[PDB]
């Protein structure tokens, strides 16, 4: 199926290179649906990064895949269902600094949606995972779809903070190199990483003074 029926449609346009590769994975997910291996998240979230405006992101977050627990990746990276408790580790670890670098109260729930709708792409290197089986789908294909996405960001030459967190943040470093265009990197928030550098970090208020300093407006981060 077209593009245009999955995902919004400046995304559509910037991901036109690799339509061919969305098809591919597409094709792979449903063979392994056949062979017994579900994926996460659903079939119906695993482009919803790209369903809000390709032409008004300003902060890119790029993780690494998704969740891997049936019940918590809903295709927002980090993000989870508002009714979602406990927090995944990783989520509960980005709260934590959200409070300590912003002062805002603990938010009431995981649905990080909001930042969606106001300029954050919360992007996942790999778009799909099998269940309790994290990196599985490494290597599988989408890594190109990604690069595309981060590049065609670029391109734009619109202001544009990448919150890198994780591995693959040098892989991703030169995909945004270009004009108003800023990549931050850190250690990743997840359960055994996180205490190596994620803590400490402030990448949201980084990322609103870099784009300040561009001329950009901040992103308003405060989640209800
Ligand atoms: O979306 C997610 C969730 C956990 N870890 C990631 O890198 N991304
Ligand atoms: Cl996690």
């Amino acid at each position: 199926r077209p593009l245009s029926e999955l995902v919004e449609r400046g995304w559509a346009a910037a991901l036109e290179p690799v339509a061919d590769q969305v098809a591919h994975m597409g094709q792979f997910l449903r063979a392994e649906i056949a062979a017994g291996r579900r994926y996460l998240p659903a079939g119906s979230n695993v482009l919803r990064a790209f369903t809000f405006p390709f032409d008004n992101v300003r902060v890119l977050i790029v993780g690494q895949d998704p969740y891997p627990t049936p019940g918590h990746a809903v295709g927002l990276s980090f993000s989870v269902a508002p009714d979602v408790r406990p927090w995944p580790r990783s989520l509960a670890n980005i709260f934590d600094e959200y409070t300590a670098d912003l002062g805002y109260p603990l938010p009431s729930n995981g649905d990080l949606t909001p930042w969606a709708q106001r300029g954050v792409l919360l992007l996942n290197r790999v778009l799909t995972v099998r269940p309790s089986n994290p990196a599985s789908h490494r290597g599988k294909g989408w890594e190109a779809v990604t690069e595309c996405a981060i590049r065609a960001l670029a391109a734009r030459a619109a202001p544009l903070v990448a919150i890198l967190w994780g591995r693959d943040a040098s892989t991703l470093k030169p995909m945004l190199a270009a004009g108003n265009c800023v990549a931050i990197e850190s250690p990743h928030p997840s359960p055994l990483s996180a205490s190596r550098g994620f803590f400490g970090s402030r990448p949201f208020s980084r990322a609103n003074e870099l784009l300040v300093g561009m001329g950009a407006e901040p992103i308003d981060w405060r989640l209800p």
